[PDB]
């Protein structure tokens, strides 16, 4: 069902995985989903949460958001792609505020906490 | 401001322009925004509105939906990209039933009207 999202995440680069999980973590499973799926991700906190030097953190998010934006998750039947979907449909780079804005697709934002719960369950150490 | 959608609607190929127009019809001024953002387009109903060799209508609709999906509406500031966005975030290929389903981005719907405007602003006959 939603395992596909979990499948697709395996194929993402390290920082892309981070970006998505970091966004997930900013969601409150108890309350409603973010308006239109918008979530802001600051470099400093990203750089702290993972072990990165904040001095270059923004560059990292920039590249990461851009790679995510370019992802194309597809479904096939035989050799033909039958369905195409994006993780995000909108990205705002804000080097001034040191953050990036991500608009997660309608069909995506509802599975983010599910992803978060999954990554947590394999967090052994 | 939202004059970038018209300025970007230039980049689309004729069919793409048609897709965005066709999917701009199935909306009302009385009634609010569509059913979420999804609009189904039939290859038959396509040749009817635009006159096409109904024999290859679907394949056209396909190529067009794919290209629209690959467009990158982006803005520049001082030569660097500062914002990226997609016309659509989801596509379903239902060749078996001669049609494609298109998920229009939340940032695109509030303009499928203002867009439909200008498009007829070039009609003379
Ligand atoms: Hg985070
Ligand atoms: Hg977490
Ligand atoms: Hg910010
Ligand atoms: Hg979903
Ligand atoms: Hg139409
Ligand atoms: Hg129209
Ligand atoms: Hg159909
Ligand atoms: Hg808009």
């Amino acid at each position: 069902q939603s395992n596909k999202l979990i499948e697709s995440s395996h194929t993402l680069t390290l920082n892309e995985k981070r970006l998505v999980l970091c966004a997930a973590s900013l969601i409150d499973s108890r309350k409603p989903l973010p308006k239109d799926g918008y979530l802001t991700i600051r470099a400093d906190t990203f750089a702290e949460v993972f072990g990165i030097d904040v001095k270059h953190a923004y560059a990292a998010l920039d590249d990461a958001a851009t790679k995510l934006f370019n992802r194309d998750i597809r479904r096939y039947v035989k050799g033909k792609v039958v369905e195409r979907m994006r993780w995000v449909f909108h990205v705002k780079y804000r080097e001034g505020q040191g953050c990036v804005e991500l608009g997660f697709s309608p069909t995506i934002i509802p599975h983010l906490t599910m992803l978060h719960k999954e990554f947590t369950s394999y967090q052994l150490k």
